[PDB]
């Protein structure tokens, strides 16, 4: 204590004038010191914001750095002999150390500068390397790689020469370079990179030990790759130099966006040569792009590094370099607890979320086989019956056909009051109230059609397809009128007439042939014929009301074009489109249908509008013509164009067809499909269903919005409807937890009754419901591990055989970010037909082979009986294709504020963009990318992507004329394609609108674009020239050709992708660097103000030295001090404003994605803050004073009327006698009870456009959910929720979080803040998707779940993904990447094989008989396991291929290692144990061959005959650690 603080002063004063300690008593010029440190290195003060936090943020982790810079300065400022002495400050020696400094700084003012500045710039680069703790990632695989990756070789060489950590193996006499080859052959072989290696050198700095052992490898790999190929040689390398140094490597580094792999440091130090000149690149990188650094650790695959932490800018200098618990709880405490709670389980799940509809379920009980008999027990002639049976129970005819006709009454009565309507007068618009009406009315009579305008007569069969037609046209042709039907409706009498006629055969022999004759004029002959009259009443009734829409759309669309024609241009066709698409929707009905005239109705109305709408003739004759076949069964021909019947043009900048294509998003989607069992839905089902109806395997790819999961509950429909005794199973995306709520909710579209326990669903292990209820039920819901144990697991075997049928979710999403071993196990083993669920998988074939294989192996094992029928595995893509990414397009447009703005913003105010969302147009459309990648995901959309791109492509690959497309047939090889892409884009579904088949154009024109790129920017490498067949390939003009189309790429391309994330992204960083530098113009100048020249013994200024310098901007504020792009909590300031403007472009619900957990809470908090603020800014007597006035005044008056009536009623008194004249009290009591008139002060306007506009759910329950939360209040969810801020994150109770989710789906709330889970095993409606940060992890894996999100189910036309969007480039590295592709793991695992061992040897324990059954089950099991054998990455390991057996060399080593081991249990004295010798009594007889050569079942037979037994105790207790 004392002694050490007597010491340190005596070291100091020797250097320079004695005492610091009292020369001066303070100083106090601290102020000099503190400037000098921080303006380089960080650590001086414990920097305080509002407050320092827990004071181990900057006690512990500060005082390292603080007393580092302290010591390492003073030791260097002790020079004049020694830098050989250490200076270490204690506590009270901090102040001392500073007094020692300040009185040395102003002592000389020359020597001081280098010994500080240099020491600083050294130590800074030391700390920058040390900035750190590290990460553990993981493996290599995730970011290793698409794309441009480098490793600079110097590093490469030292990676081979790296090891102790095992002294180097294999005796070789300095041929070592095999190392390089090995690593190359690892990560190209089963990875991508696109790899580049620099050799960035002479770095070296060798000898530190005799070398080199350099240029050997340099010249080697040079020669290898520049052979040109050899299939072992390629990577590829460049030259350069100049050492490290940038101003060389810049031009490269920019152009091909990458990330980096490099080796600072072990050891071998020496000091300055290594650490210095490697570290400083790292800094450089981070203050360019920013890129990031890895490695030199122990890769292949996973390593270190460092990231996404904020940098010190600038700081540089090159100047080195240099030349029982399931049981007993059911007994003790079960006196009354209370009396069971379980009643609080079932109830919860049975009130749980409502969303979707139904198909048939009722209680069933029976086991069904088919056979019927007389059971009377004869009749045995027909003359023993004569006449047999008659009408009775015929009341099912009587009433039902009365009711039928009573429809046509009501229908045409409702028609009456409508048809005349508000009869039209030219010109008034929009007026016209009944514009609204007919659209509603239409929907009504569509809802109604099922069972009270069509059948009470069965349908029946739905026949074969033409039957509906040919039995219709007949009926009309007997009746005098062309279109029979509605006017004078009811005509079921002349039906009966006709039906009796045509005697021999009743209806003539055509139709009863195809029906396989049922009833002659009895049941079926009536039931059918009825229903085909009758659909065609309903049909024509509606069809007329569709006419009446497109009819009066004429009028509303008149002045819409014409008034605005004068304006500048001639519109509306960007708003005039619904005319056309309505006229489409109308005539869309005809698909089987008899025309409803053309002399009144449909066609006449359509025609008048259509030639008025601009369309010159030619389009005319395509209309009637094609549809003529459809019409006919009815109609004649066509009017001439002559004789008033056309109208004014806009046309030609358009032409006909084009008018559609430019303006609109969204097309039909025609049903017709399956009508007994159905949804309808939209083809995918019409394939999928037929598999499960077999029984089988398969999987469905489906890129999301995807529809995937819900279609699996045909399994549950089968096992429930019919002989319920078999389990259906749904296996989760796993634990935690997300599966559970959805799984539960689905299955409770229809519970079902039983006898004594019985019971419907058991779950678990979880994170809800939680461990047990295990067993009894029909259908299950667990996770991989739970199910596994339940299988092997020897007492649960009973269950296994009763499982038909097992489906398990997600697929791709789990495969990547898991845990993608456990999967393989459960598709190798034991009964099922399976459905399985995946979004996109880029490798086809590879998947399907593995599957189909292991199906055939199951079939094999079940022999000789085989299966009942199926195996086989099917594999649904089957290809245009795409599923519900065809359904709607998703625009991506991204966040970037205009540099320099205000913030807060808020409400009841003018607004525009401003908003940071802008446009985008997908990042990169390029020359270089297209060569390799041509043309990658994610892109699709039309129109306005590839539409006007055509106009470019078609004007400049054809107008070349003709400079080197003339060698060889190149020019025509292109022009044979180009021209033809235009008709194929339209005339798939000509006449009205293309199907949805404007999609197909994208794939068409992908043959245009990518093909050119496979000529390209590169020479003869692609297409690869010399091969005889003609495109090129035998042109030496290939080079020329390549560079003719090189020109023809760039010119058109870069206009469209218009560089938003470059332009103002650099603007923001420009602002950042005018912001940061203004901080150094504060402190520098301020140091002179702190002392002031109101002081000091030098010439007076009287404080004319004050303020900043020297090129001057008004002092430091922008969008904030801390603007600070790509940084955290940047973000929040603008997120409020993003939101508010998305409500005031989009209108839908809004999800916000983030990383869970502290972060998500910080976000929520800040927004609640802002709103509470703005409420304080309304209530303080601005507009508010006026508002409250009214509401207060009128309330008074209300409650005074209460007292008014209370007076006049309280009279006093009827008097008509005496002399008072007439009066009777109380005669007026007609008024009245009134409520509530208002009072508000919780919240008004600033929160009321923040939360959703339109909503649902009666207020009672909403309030009561809030009420619950309030009691146990966690986050103060009670505050956040009611202010519109949804949440869903960890650290929230199950009851509370559950309340949130209902109210987002209920469309009560407007926003929600949560993590990535809500796109996975939970679901919500979305429209504007918001993403906060690109940190700390993304793969295109967990991107593409949220990518296709929005475009809601039958609702929204557009998804919107707004990115934040921290980095500059990484948009590209999400989008432009091709595909998340399978690449699994296994069985080879020790633990698996130990489990299998002990399973077999448990039945070996006392009690054999069943030995037979057991062992042959073990044979089957042994085959079933190791099914291929050998799965995915295991053939890239040590086997090759597909090999196995292979258990032998492991087995034997483990065999004499199981039980030798001392007392075992534990270290306590014998007995327990004394057995330690059992593993020598099985070794010799298992090493006969080593057991002992090829073929599966000789392995396990060899292992029938171990023992392989522990002392009992140990190996059991291994197996029971795991479970
Ligand atoms: N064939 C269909 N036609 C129209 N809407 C459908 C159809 N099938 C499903 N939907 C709807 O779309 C919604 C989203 O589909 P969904 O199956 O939940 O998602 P996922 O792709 O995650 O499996 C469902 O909630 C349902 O409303
Ligand atoms: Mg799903």
């Amino acid at each position: 204590m004392s002694s050490r603080y007597r010491e340190l002063i005596a070291i100091f004063g020797e250097f320079l004038e004695e005492n610091d300690f009292h020369v001066r008593i303070s100083m106090d010029r601290v102020g000099e010191v503190k400037t000098l440190f921080s303006a380089k290195t960080i650590p001086v003060e414990s920097e305080t914001e509002a407050a320092i936090e827990v004071v181990t943020i900057e006690a512990a982790r500060r005082r390292d750095a603080l007393r580092r810079t302290c010591n390492a300065v003073l030791r260097t400022r002790h020079s004049d002999q020694h830098v050989d002495v250490g200076t270490i400050v204690a506590d009270e020696e901090e102040r001392l150390a500073w007094k020692f400094l300040i009185g040395a700084l102003a002592a000389k003012n020359s020597e001081i500068l280098p010994v500080v500045e240099a020491e600083l710039l050294l130590a800074a680069v030391e700390y920058h390397y040390a900035t750190a703790r590290p990460e553990l990632c993981d493996m290599f695989v995730h970011l290793s790689a698409s794309e441009m990756f480098f490793i600079d070789g110097d590093s490469l060489f030292m990676a081979a020469l790296s090891p102790q950590s095992v002294d180097w193996d294999l005796i070789q006499p300095l041929h070592v370079i095999y190392n390089a080859q090995k690593l190359l052959y690892d990560m190209h072989c089963r990875g991508a990179r696109f790899h580049v290696v620099f050799f960035d050198s002479l770095l070296w700095i060798w000898e530190s030990a005799p070398a080199k052992l350099f240029m050997r490898e340099n010249l080697r790999k040079t020669l290898m790759s520049l052979s040109e190929n050899d299939a072992k040689v390629g990577l590829s390398i460049s030259n350069f130099s100049s050492y490290y140094s940038e101003a060389f490597e810049t031009y490269v580094k920019q152009w091909e966006p990458e990330f980096i792999l490099m080796s600072d440091g072990e050891q071998l130090g020496r000091l300055n040569p290594l650490q210095a000149f490697f570290v400083r690149p790292s800094a450089a990188n981070n203050t360019h792009d920013s890129r990031r650094k890895a490695n030199y650790t122990d890769a292949d695959e996973a390593n270190p590094y460092r990231l996404r932490r904020q940098y010190r800018s600038i700081v540089e200098d090159e100047a080195v370099g240099d030349k029982s618990d399931d049981d007993a709880g059911g007994n003790s405490a079960n006196n009354k607890t209370a009396g069971a709670k379980k009643v609080n389980k079932e109830h919860a799940g049975q009130r749980n979320k409502k969303e979707r509809s139904k198909e048939d379920e009722i209680r069933e009980r029976s086991n069904v086989i088919a056979a019927t008999a007389t059971v009377a027990e004869w009749h045995k002639q027909m003359n023993h019956l004569l006449h047999a049976v008659d009408m009775s129970h015929g009341r099912t005819t009587n009433r039902d056909r009365d009711e039928s006709i009573n429809t046509i009454m009501a229908a045409i009565k409702r028609l009456s009051q409508e048809k005349f309507g508000k009869n039209f007068d030219p010109g008034y618009t929009l007026g016209g109230s009944t514009n609204t009406a007919v659209p509603l009315k239409l929907e009504m009579w569509r809802l109604l059609v099922a069972a009270s305008q069509l059948r009470e007569v069965e349908f029946a069969f739905a026949m074969e397809d033409p039957a509906l037609k040919d039995s219709k046209g007949a009926s009309k042709k007997k009746d005098s009128k062309s279109e029979y039907k509605m006017l004078y409706g009811f005509h079921v009498i002349n039906q009966f007439v006709e039906r009796e006629a045509v005697k021999g055969n009743h209806w003539g022999q055509l139709d009863p042939l195809r029906k396989a004759k049922p009833d002659m004029t009895i049941v079926e002959a009536r039931s059918y014929l009825r229903w085909v009259y009758l659909s065609f009443v309903e049909m024509h009734i509606q069809l007329k009301l569709k006419c009446r829409v497109v009819k009066l759309q004429l009028e509303n669309w008149r002045a819409e074009r014409e008034r605005a024609r004068l304006a500048q241009e001639s519109p509306k066709i960007a708003l005039g489109i619904p005319l056309f698409l309505y006229c489409h929707h109308h005539v869309l009905a005809v698909i089987r249908d008899e025309g409803p005239r053309m002399s009144s109705e449909d066609i006449d109305t359509v025609r008048s509008a259509l030639k008025h709408f601009d369309l010159p003739d030619s389009y005319y004759n395509k209309l009637d013509q094609c549809i003529a076949r459809w019409q006919n069964m009815t109609l004649g021909t066509l009017l001439p164009s002559l004789l008033p019947q056309d109208k004014q043009l806009f046309e030609t900048p358009e032409m006909l067809q084009l008018i559609h294509m430019g303006h609109l998003l969204e097309r039909p989607f025609v049903r017709e499909h399956d009508y007994r069992v159905a949804f309808n839905p939209d083809n995918w089902q019409r394939e999928l269903l037929d598999i499960v109806d077999g029984r089988g395997s398969a999987v469905v790819c489906a890129p999301t919005s995807a529809g995937k999961t819900f279609i699996s509950y045909y399994c549950m429909y089968k096992a429930l409807r019919r002989t319920n005794k078999k389990v259906v199973v749904y296996l989760a995306p796993a634990r935690a937890l997300i599966n559970q709520a959805v799984a539960d909710v689905c299955a409770r579209y229809g519970s079902k009754k039983y006898k004594n326990p019985g019971r419907y669903i058991y779950g678990a292990l979880g994170g809800a419901d939680y461990h047990q209820f295990h067993d009894s039920c029909q259908v299950l819901l667990t996770v991989p591990e739970t199910f596994e144990t339940m299988l092997l697991s020897p007492k649960y075997t009973d269950w296994v055989e009763l499982i038909d049928y097992v489906i398990l979710d997600e697929i791709h999403s789990m495969e990547s970010n898991g845990n993608g071993d456990v999967w393989e196990r459960i598709l190798a083993l034991l009964p099922c037909p399976f459905v399985a669920l995946s979004a996109t998988l880029g490798e086809t074939q590879q998947l399907c082979s593995w599957l189909n294989r292991v199906q055939g192996r199951l079939k094999e094992q079940t022999e000789e009986m085989s299966g009942k029928m199926r195996d086989f595995e099917v594999h649904l893509l089957p290809s245009e294709g795409k599923s519900i990414q065809r359904w709607n397009d998703i625009k991506k447009y991204i966040y970037l504020p205009p540099p320099g703005a205000a913030l807060t913003q808020k409400k009841i105010k003018a607004q525009y963009n401003n908003c940071y969302i802008r446009d985008l147009h997908p990042l990169s459309i390029l020359t270089a990318d297209q060569l390799q990648r041509g043309f990658p995901p994610d892109i699709s959309l039309v129109p306005s992507e590839v539409v006007s791109l055509f106009e470019k492509m078609h004007s400049k690959f054809n107008e070349v004329v003709w400079p080197n497309y003339s060698s060889l047939q190149l020019a025509k090889t292109l022009r044979a394609q180009l021209m033809l892409i235009e008709p194929s884009k339209y005339f798939e579904a000509e006449t009205y609108i293309t199907q949805e088949r404007a999609r197909q154009y994208e794939a068409e024109v992908k043959n245009a674009f990518a093909y050119w790129a496979y000529l390209g920017h590169e020479g003869c490498e692609l297409p690869e020239n010399l091969v005889e067949e003609d495109l090129d390939d035998f042109s030496a003009s290939m080079n020329m050709a390549v560079e003719s189309i090189l020109r023809t790429f760039a010119q058109k391309l870069n206009e469209d992708e218009a560089l938003l994330e470059r332009h103002a992204a650099d603007g923001m960083e420009k602002k950042k660097r005018m912001l940061l530098r203004q901080q150094h113009l504060q402190l520098l100048q301020q140091q002179e103000q702190e002392n002031e020249p109101n002081q000091e013994e030098s010439m007076e200024q009287k404080s004319e030295e004050q303020g900043g310098a020297q090129e001057e901007e008004q002092e430091k504020e922008t969008v904030g001090s801390v603007s600070f792009p790509g940084s955290r909590q940047f973000i929040r300031e603008h997120i409020l404003n993003v939101l508010r403007e998305l409500i005031a472009r989009d209108m839908g619900p809004t999800i916000v994605f983030s990383f869970e957990s502290e972060d998500c809470g910080d976000l929520v908090k800040y927004v609640v803050e802002q709103l509470e603020e703005a409420e304080s800014r309304y209530r303080k007597t601005n507009e508010f004073a006026l508002y409250k006035a009214r509401i207060e005044r009128a309330a008074a008056a209300q409650e005074a009327r209460r007292k008014q009536r209370e007076s006049t009623l309280k009279q006093k008194r009827l008097t008509t006698g005496d002399d008072g004249d007439v009066e009777v009290a109380d005669r007026d009591m007609s008024d009245g009870e009134g409520e509530d008139e208002l009072f508000v002060v919780p919240d008004v306007l600033p929160e009321f456009t923040f939360i959703g506009e339109k909503c649902t759910v009666e207020p009672e329950v909403v309030d009561s959910l809030m009420e619950d939360c309030e009691k146990e209040g966690e986050d103060l969810l009670l505050r956040a929720l009611q202010r519109g801020i949804g949440m869903h994150h960890a650290g929230v109770k199950g009851k509370l979080r559950a309340h949130v989710e209902r109210l987002f789906r209920g469309r009560h709330c407007g926003v929600i803040f949560s993590t990535e889970t809500l796109a996975l095993g939970i679901h919500s409606p979305c429209r504007s998707v918001v993403l906060a940060g690109d940190h700390i992890l993304l793969n295109p894996t967990q991107f593409r779940q949220m990518m296709g999100r929005a475009g809601r189910r039958g609702l929204d036309y557009l998804g919107h993904l707004v990115f934040l969007g921290i980095t500059m480039r990484r948009i590209k590295r999400l989008m432009t990447s091709s595909m998340t592709v399978i690449k699994g793991n296994v069985q080879m695992d020790p633990i698996s094989n130990l489990r299998l061992l002990q399973l077999y040897d448990f039945n070996t324990l006392r009690h054999l008989k069943n030995e037979a059954g057991w062992k042959t089950h073990v044979l089957k099991l042994a085959e079933r396991l190791f099914v291929n054998p050998l799965f995915f990455q295991g053939r890239n390991s040590v086997a090759g291929g597909n090999m196995e057996g292979f258990t032998v060399e492991w087995l034997q080593m483990l065999l004499g290692y199981f039980q030798r081991e001392g007392l075992h249990f534990s270290d306590h004295a014998s007995s327990l144990g004394s057995i330690l010798q059992d593993a020598m009594y099985v070794f010799r007889e298992a090493h006969v061959g080593n057991e002992g050569f090829s073929f599966i079942r000789m392995l396990t037979s060899g292992v029938f005959d171990k023992a392989h037994y522990s002392p009992l105790y140990d190996k059991k207790l291994n197996s029971g650690v795991l479970d």
